């Protein structure tokens, strides 16, 4: 009934906060290499943090119920973003229902309009921003704009996109977002109630009231039948809890924020990496192979084109998430003892499973730093870029749609070149990890026939 060994702590209260904050990949690896155990504990803020660094053992982390292993305590930090009693802040039965309602809004049934809607906004953005035959842009920054744009198009009804537009909205997000401090989960007391938080306060409330407005409007056009609007907001209003109740404005607001917040960063980063590797000259063959798959498409693309007819592109995307998972760490609060291989993990520990670590296990992913889209996880379940089990990603399919879609539209109507020797080094200093902002400059060369 014993622990994984604990890495030596040079200074107790810090634990390993420094070498962790500086390069968590190198660090966690060494812990692994020296400890010689995939599974090991580290001290951060004097907090037992046991990382599951063995691909075989993932099922352990993901399979267990929240009651046994709970996200909530860990993920409190979102609550201001999402709201009181929204998602994790909410009781698990409810949070589940909410997540489900959302998940339904993101099934492939809804996707019918999306590919065209997304392609439109990308072509808009390009023409307004890539006006010249050549030119230089920040790829991470542009992609960010393309994502929030194409998303709103995808999940926002006309009227809502009238009162509220993508660029502004992005601004609102970042405003609520700037509020976050990552340290906080492990040490939640730092969250107990913080300067811009008010902005998240105001950022959110502003949004909320806009909607509260929007709703009143759409209620009084059912009489007409004027529009049958089934955008994300639509669905959420038509949802009913089991107990027969409905979602209060706040919960609706929370769930839309959460939806948009997640995709925005995770997706824009994914897009960016993916393009980068492809652009790079070493990756010619892959770039060429990409083409062999999208050259023979009509300019206007449909659903069949993207899911069923771009297997490979999707490989590039997944490989990109494999090499540099946007979310380094997933976590639970061990609320009861759990077996993990030959070890046990004590109620009260903090238990994590790191895509970042796992994606660089050699058994599973030899030479991980190599971006090889045609590589296949050597150990089943190794890849966890979208997590697994109960709490696996719901946005996964929609995201793949957008990134895949964006890749096709951009590359089809453009070429590209990295303004550097080598693909950008990730920047581990952000809550969600993306390539380093300053190096994401590149030259766009238009194409013509
Ligand atoms: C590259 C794109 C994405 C990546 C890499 C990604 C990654 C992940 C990962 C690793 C998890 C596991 C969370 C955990 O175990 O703590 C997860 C969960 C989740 N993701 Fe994503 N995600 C992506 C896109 C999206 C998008 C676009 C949305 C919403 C639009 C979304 C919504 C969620 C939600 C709601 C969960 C919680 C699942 C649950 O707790 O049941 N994701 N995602
Ligand atoms: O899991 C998220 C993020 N996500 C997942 N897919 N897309 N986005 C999430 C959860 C539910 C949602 F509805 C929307 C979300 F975006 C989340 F809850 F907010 C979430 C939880 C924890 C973290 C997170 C936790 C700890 C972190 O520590 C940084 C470190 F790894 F230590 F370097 C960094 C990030 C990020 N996002």
């Amino acid at each position: 009934k014993k622990t994984p060994p604990v890495y030596p702590v040079t200074v107790p209260f810090l634990g390993h906060i420094v070498q962790f904050g500086k390069n968590p990949l190198e660090f966690m690896q060494r812990c692994k290499r020296d400890l010689k155990s995939g599974v090991f504990t580290i001290s951060i803020g004097g907090q037992r943090v046991t990382i599951v660094g063995d691909p075989h053992e993932h099922s352990r982390f993901f399979s267990p119920r929240n009651e046994i292993l709970s996200p909530r305590e860990v993920y409190t930090i979102m609550t201001p973003v999402f709201g009181e009693g929204v998602a994790y802040a909410a009781p698990y039965p409810r949070m589940r229902e909410q997540l489900n309602f959302l998940a339904e809004e993101l099934t492939i049934a809804k996707f019918q309009n999306f590919v065209p809607a997304i392609q439109h906004e990308v072509r808009k953005f390009m023409a307004e921003n890539w006006k010249e035959d050549e030119g230089v842009i920040n790829l991470l920054e542009d992609c960010g704009a393309m994502i929030i744009n194409t998303a709103c198009q995808c999940l926002f009804g006309e009227d809502l996109r009238k009162r509220l537009n993508a660029r502004h909205f992005a601004q609102l997000l970042s405003k609520m977002e700037s509020s976050l401090i990552p340290a906080a989960v492990f040490m939640p007391w730092l969250l107990r109630l913080l300067p811009q938080s008010a902005r998240c306060r105001e950022a959110r409330a502003e949004l909320q009231k806009i909607l509260g407005e929007i709703i009143v409007a759409r209620e009084k056009e059912e009489a007409s039948k004027d529009n049958n609007t089934s955008d994300l907001l639509g669905g959420l209003l038509k949802a009913v809890y089991r107990d027969g109740t409905r979602m209060s404005l706040h919960e609706v607001c929370g769930m839309i924020v959460a939806a948009m917040f997640a995709g925005q960063h995770t997706s824009t980063i994914t897009t960016s990496w993916s393009m980068l590797h492809l652009m790079h000259p070493k990756n010619k063959k892959w770039l060429d192979k990409l083409h062999k798959e999208i050259d023979e498409f009509p300019a206007q693309l449909n659903y069949d084109n993207v899911m069923d007819e771009m297997p490979f592109a999707e490989r590039c995307v997944r490989e990109s998430i494999r090499r540099d998972p946007p979310l380094l760490m997933v976590m639970r609060m061990v609320k009861a003892e759990v077996k993990v291989g030959s070890y046990v993990v004590p109620k009260g520990d903090i238990i994590a499973c790191s895509p970042l670590l796992s994606h660089h296990d050699e058994e599973a992913f030899p030479n991980p730093r190599l971006w090889d889209p045609e590589r296949d996880e050597k150990v089943d379940g190794a890849f966890i870029g979208f997590g697994a089990g109960v709490h696996k990603c719901i946005g996964q399919k929609f995201a793949l749609l957008q990134v895949k879609t964006i890749l096709a539209t951009a590359f089809r109507e453009y070429d590209f070149q990295l303004l550097r020797d080598e693909v950008p080094d990730p920047d581990y200093h952000t809550m969600v990890v993306g390539p380093t902002l300053n190096q994401c400059l590149v030259k766009y060369t238009r194409k013509k026939k």
